């Protein structure tokens, strides 16, 4: 028993991180097969970032202006191309440590692990969720650009995030591995406001199921509700509305615990209206929304990977 | 910016996990050089665990009764010995993936990363603290015994924990890598009560410094205090007393932020007496005590490892 905010094991990704330098800018790259992926603003100076014209900046760069370093291994760049907001650097050596991998574009509410890196070297690993306003609440310092987010399915790594920017508000924005930003953000140092950061209701429900499985049952009440009545309350508290698709995804947790999804919704509804009154749930005094239903099943079942 | 409960990157440890089977019991082992370390209760059946006589059970085992499997690689056991509560199995092959490593026995309040494994395969990684009553609040299912806790110093892995037991209360107990339990626990299925789980005061203070560094300053008040006056209040709230050694360890955070340790203590004192009144600190509604002063410095400075 017990329940923890657990990250994926990072070994498969550690072997893919490299350092990319162009001029005086150094950040992280992802080395898979014979391609290195990195944020295109590696070609920018700090002054360029206020108003960069990436096509015009890229004209002044040749293959030999990109220095790619793996440990001390030095990779030769033999081709480069810009795909949306990422640079693809073709190198002369395929990564011998390339895992089975896939590129996926995730949806808000989904979770992944981030391997925070500096100068191509791993610093730590943590789990986070893509917020409904397409930011993540990360832990990133200067030099962390190019760090990646990922999930694992048995032996296959799914890369879903590459870090590009810290907004003036202190939250983080980035792209998928095809270079497309999540959300409306651009790789320019300018005021960009995120929308409302709503709570991911289906994840809260999954975590309440985890609590019940682990013996925290005090919040279970005597009421039930309907989807429309719950959603009326949720939207007042900046909670995401629940759909029938979400009820379906929660089915296996309802079956294991014997608590119907709508009964759990009525328990949540009373928690939103009355608060937790100084009590905790799974060691937290707030409702946690960074566990998906799949995360809960995985952790409570002991799924392993290659 | 931002602040996360960050684990160490796990790749160096992943390459050391193996599966150990004896009879019908299977758990995890740690393969370093030509030795495999695992919990000695691998030699027990579920019935033996109520009252095991390990010396007498061990008499009935030979080298060939231990099956050690690394992926599909099958290791030959050529010697075995019991050291306190761990079995050391000598195998015929040195682990080619052995990192630079050390065995350390940690003190309560120190933090480490746990690589939770099942059947020798990694399931996830998370950060936790050794509680002052020598338990950890883990996430472990049946089969997780032999999973290890570790820290990293540049290129050296410090192994500090091996998981052995879940207490009837749902908290977790285990040994250092020399087989000595943390705390008064024994590897027998019997009622064992832990002592009071007090809050690790020096860690709370470190995390409040992290909050200030990251812009959460609302709790800073106008008061100061003394060590004796603070400790009088702390002990009433089941907080660990603060010593001069703890003040010294916090010196670099006080220097960076300009806030004296005793001033931060007065801020904490008012938080204990008045609560947080529905506000949060670094996204938490409780005072967090699983970051050491070194963790905070490391995360706020971007330290990396091999």
């Amino acid at each position: 028993s017990g329940f923890r905010k657990m990250a994926f094991p990072s070994g498969k990704v550690e072997g893919c991180m490299v350092q990319v330098t162009c001029g005086t800018t150094t950040l992280n790259g992802l080395w898979l097969d014979d391609v290195v992926y990195c944020p295109r603003h590696v070609i920018c100076t700090s002054e360029d970032m206020l108003n960069p014209n990436y096509e015009d900046l890229l004209i002044r760069k040749s293959n030999h202006n990109f220095l790619v370093q793996a440990g001390n291994v030095q990779l030769r760049v033999i081709g480069h191309s810009m795909q949306n907001c990422v640079l693809k650097l073709k190198v002369d050596t395929a990564n011998p440590k390339t895992p089975k991998y896939k590129f996926v574009r995730i949806q808000p509410g989904q979770t992944f692990s981030v391997l925070a890196c500096y100068n191509g070297s791993p610093s730590g690993v943590y789990q986070c969720a893509m917020r409904p306003n397409f930011t993540i609440k990360g832990s990133f310092l200067n030099g962390s650009c190019g760090s990646v987010g990922f999930n694992i399915d048995y032996d296959c790594v799914s890369f879903c995030y590459m870090h590009h920017m810290e907004l003036p508000t202190g939250v983080h924005a980035g792209t998928d591995l095809e270079g497309n930003f999540y959300g409306p953000f651009v790789d320019r140092q300018t005021a960009q406001a995120a929308g409302t950061d709503t709570t991911i209701t289906v994840n809260v429900l999954a975590w309440l199921y985890a609590a019940v499985i682990n013996g925290d049952r005090w919040f279970l009440n005597r009421f039930t509700t309907t989807l429309n009545d719950f959603n009326l309350v949720a939207m007042k508290y900046n909670y995401e509305p629940l759909t029938q698709d979400h009820v379906d995804i929660l089915g296996p947790l309802s079956a294991q615990t014997g608590i119907a999804v709508l009964d759990m919704c009525a328990s949540l509804k009373e928690l939103l209206q009355n608060g937790m009154n100084g009590r905790t749930i799974l060691g937290s005094a707030l409702l946690e929304d960074e566990f998906t239903p799949f995360d809960v099943v995985r952790q409570c079942s002991g799924v392993t990977f290659q």
